[PDB]
């Protein structure tokens, strides 16, 4: 990532993180509202925080991946593909929007859309390697 | 790291693993040489070919994780520290820039002194958890 994408991703984690329930909140309203097909996947609270959480590591990923690895498991039993990654950045950079108000400035957006793919591509590795290993 | 340094990254090291051999070797010689400390814990010719494998993934270092994985466990079991790391880019490095020759220019050396740092840090986090997953 870009450093202004990481600088902006450094400096609003905190706002992010002081406005969670209702991020969550409105981020399994519309998940579900908008994608029955992943409805039959499925609460899960920390979807939000885990990733606020791995924003901050944003230089340091390596370290998020005992933590990864665990939900990996779990995204592998529940039939999780990388192709539903994007569906749940949509709905999670939408409630950011819909709750920063007017700091949800459109870099600021952007770089959210930025840091989730990163984020993203971890847990996509990784549940690529937990099915190409469970045979 | 950027898309810069990423980009010089990827374009010489189809140029690194041409000349692979010679730096496998130089980077041997000399480690052991210039650094006696480490010679316990001790020739792996595919130092060099697992840092050009990265650098390839460089965009996509959780690519890298299985492999990352079994070499760590080895690491751990020699008493690999953290600290050993900046020796061995240290040396890796020289011996690039010692078998570039003039195509060595700074710039050069400079993305593969922050690729190569990248590329610790997955050993280095992995590492850290196996020591303290130990218990
Ligand atoms: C980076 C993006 C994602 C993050 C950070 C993440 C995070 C989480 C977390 C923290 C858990 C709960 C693990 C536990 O403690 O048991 C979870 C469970 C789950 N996640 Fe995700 N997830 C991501 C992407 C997705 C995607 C794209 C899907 C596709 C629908 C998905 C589907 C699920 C399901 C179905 C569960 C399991 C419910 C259960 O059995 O607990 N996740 N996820
Ligand atoms: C990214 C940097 C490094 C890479 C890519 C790397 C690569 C390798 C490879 C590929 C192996 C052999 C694994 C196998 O096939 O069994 C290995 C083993 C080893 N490495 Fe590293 N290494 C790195 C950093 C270091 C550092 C900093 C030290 C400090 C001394 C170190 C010490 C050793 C030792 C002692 C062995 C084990 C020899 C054996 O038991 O076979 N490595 N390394």
């Amino acid at each position: 990532l870009d450093q202004q994408t990481i600088n902006i991703i450094k400096a609003t984690v905190p706002v992010l993180k002081e406005h969670g329930v209702t991020i969550t909140t409105t981020f399994y309203k519309n998940l579900f509202a908008k994608h029955p097909e992943v409805r039959p996947l499925f609460q899960p609270k920390a979807l939000a925080m885990t990733v606020l959480a791995a924003a901050q590591n944003i230089e340091n990923l390596p370290a998020i991946l005992p933590a990864v690895k665990k939900i990996a498991v779990k995204h592998c039993q529940a039939g999780v593909a990388a192709a539903h990654y994007p569906i749940v950045g949509q709905e999670l950079l939408g409630a950011i929007k819909e709750v920063l108000g007017d700091a949800a400035t459109d870099d600021i957006l952007d770089a959210w859309g930025k840091a989730y793919g990163v984020i993203a591509d971890v847990f996509i590795q990784v549940e690529a390697d937990l099915y190409a290993q469970a045979v």
